[PDB]
């Protein structure tokens, strides 16, 4: 009953936030585009930045399932893993319109300070869980000299997240289907002495 | 000649200070008149609008295309690693090019209202990408390529990194140290992608 009404709100919120931008979008005007009252979006998600942070939520994997994923070869798991994520901008169109606006179409002012606080906290986690596989006996002997999980861990995110930021801002720059591969390839290569 | 001159500087400071604590859409070109002690037409007959004030303070902090060729044109491969090594080192060492980039990347959003300044940073990332694909494209360069690395691939592999780097670390600038990590988070790109390394 209350479920169709949390989802109509954050498709309404999600056009909103694409065409407009966050700042220039209020609870008002998401509730009118929803086709629901004012104190619906107030009793259902608060503020604006907790909805914001709902919708987010949507489209983010959560710490069991990546868990459990990367735990035969967990090298090779967490290859998978990116390979997906970079192939998912495209077969996955929710996804790729909220992350547009999580890139593109927010400015983390004070008024959105939870969203981002709950976004660092989620690249937190992502990045300790792959410190923690490179750090392990079994794949750290695999490491080139002088590669540290702590930086393998962080060189990978970043490119993960520059090549997320790069095609959103300019889809004409790859193809995430088919480039995905061998966009990750070098890094992959760069880390890790067999590959 | 130069009476305006300091009024545009006073002006971009202001909006530079205003932009990285509001935000840029909360941020009123009425606003940044009255904190740089200036009028409402005076902003206006300066920067016109709102998105090319924007353009122009990015361009404060901006390599012309003139010395990137220049820098890229022995060994290049290396001047392109000296190259990006620098630019996340400048993360630390230039606290304008830091303010200003976090306000691009954290501080704004592109609507409508900020179309023009969207299209030219567009254009100038598709230029750095368009120089190093020409890079790993010459025949000294390309043979030194892995099986299967075309330069069109490589240059984006490599400015999605150095992307995302200065993503990542104006977002939390806890995850790293720009001047002693820089070389070891590029490390693996360049070693993915060229073959002696």
């Amino acid at each position: 009953d209350s479920e169709k009404t949390r989802t109509a709100i954050l498709l309404a919120a999600e056009e909103l936030f694409l065409e407009k931008g966050v700042s220039h979008t209020s609870l008002e005007q998401i509730a009118r585009a929803a086709g629901v009252t004012r104190g619906a979006v107030y009793w259902h998600f608060q503020n604006k930045a907790h909805l914001f942070n709902e919708m987010l939520n949507q489209v983010r994997l959560p710490p069991e399932q990546l868990t459990e994923r990367l735990s035969s070869d967990p090298l090779r798991s967490l290859y998978d893993l990116c390979l997906e994520a970079v192939q998912s901008l495209l077969t996955q169109e929710k996804k790729r319109r909220i992350l547009t606006i999580l890139m593109q179409r927010c400015e983390f002012t004070e008024e959105l300070r939870e969203a981002q606080e709950r976004n660092n906290a989620f690249v937190q986690m992502f990045i300790e869980l792959c410190e923690q596989l490179f750090a392990r006996d079994e794949c750290r002997v695999r490491l080139h000299p002088g590669m540290t999980p702590r930086i393998a861990s962080r060189a990978l995110h970043a490119l993960i997240l520059g090549l997320f930021n790069d095609w959103l801002r300019d889809p004409r720059l790859f193809d995430p289907d088919t480039d995905a591969e061998h966009l990750l390839e070098p890094m992959f290569r760069g880390l890790v002495r067999d590959w």
